[PDB]
Formats: structure tokens, sequence, C-alpha cells
């Protein structure tokens, strides 16, 4: 059943992905239309993906979904080149997201988890 974590990580998820408005970090990277992703990127990452493990429960807690969120980014700045969207999406989803995440962890220590997931 349901601990205040995965109440908090519902809407840190949903915070995140309100800055992804192009869905590009919604989903996995199709290996279809770009066969050597692999090749290059050995823990690939998604919203998507974030969201299945969050709702299965299997996030010890905050800074294991940060992980996460950092292959997302980590991943996309290593996999394209500085000059295209993706990496400048990357870059704004570092920024914009890392302000998401910075509030939800002092809000955890200033006031507790359970409070914070309320
Ligand atoms: C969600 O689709 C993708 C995301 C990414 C990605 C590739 C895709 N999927 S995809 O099939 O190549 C694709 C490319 C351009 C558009 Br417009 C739409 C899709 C699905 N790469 C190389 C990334 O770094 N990211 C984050
Ligand atoms: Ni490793």
């Amino acid at each position: 059943r349901l601990t205040p974590l995965t109440v908090l990580l519902r809407s840190v998820l949903d915070q995140l992905q309100d800055k992804d408005p192009a869905r590009i970090f919604a989903q996995p990277v199709s290996l279809k239309e770009v066969p050597d992703y692999l090749d290059h990127i050995k823990h690939p990452m998604d919203f998507a993906t974030m969201r299945k493990r969050l709702e299965a429960q299997g996030y010890k807690n905050l800074h294991e979904f940060e992980e996460d969120f950092d292959l997302i980014i980590d991943n996309c700045m290593k996999y394209n080149a500085r000059d295209t969207v993706f990496y400048r999406a990357a870059v704004r989803l570092r920024d914009q997201g890392g302000v998401v995440l910075r509030q939800a962890r002092r809000e955890v220590d200033s006031i507790g988890l359970e409070e914070a997931s309320g």
C-alpha cells in the first residue's frame, strides 16, 4: 500500500513532465528509429519508465528518483551533439527540472516527508 514517498514522487514526476511540452522525454528513445542508441547508452531512461518504477514502488527514496531523472538528462547530452534540438531540450529540462527537484528535497527536509507529500 501507499507511502508518503510515492505520493510525493507522483507529484514531482508530473511537475517534471510539465517541463517537457514537446514530450521529448515522455517515452523511450526508439531503437528502431535510432539503431545505434544503445551502442553509446548503457541505461536508457524516460518519464514513462520512471512512472512504471514509481507505481511499482521501486524507489527507495528521493535520491533514487533523482538518479533516474539525471539519466534522462545525461544520456541525452551524451548521445546528441550540442547543436541539436535534443541537447538544447535536455539542458532546459536539467535547469527547470532541477528547480523542481531541489524544492522537493528542501520541503522534505524542512517539514518531513508526510507533510511534504500532502
Ligand atoms: C521520444 O522519442 C525520442 C526521444 C529522443 C530521441 C529519439 C526519439 N525517438 S525518434 O523515433 O528518433 C523521434 C525523433 C524525432 C521526432 Br519529431 C519524433 C520521434 C519519435 N533521442 C535521440 C533523444 O535523445 N531523445 C530524448
Ligand atoms: Ni554502471
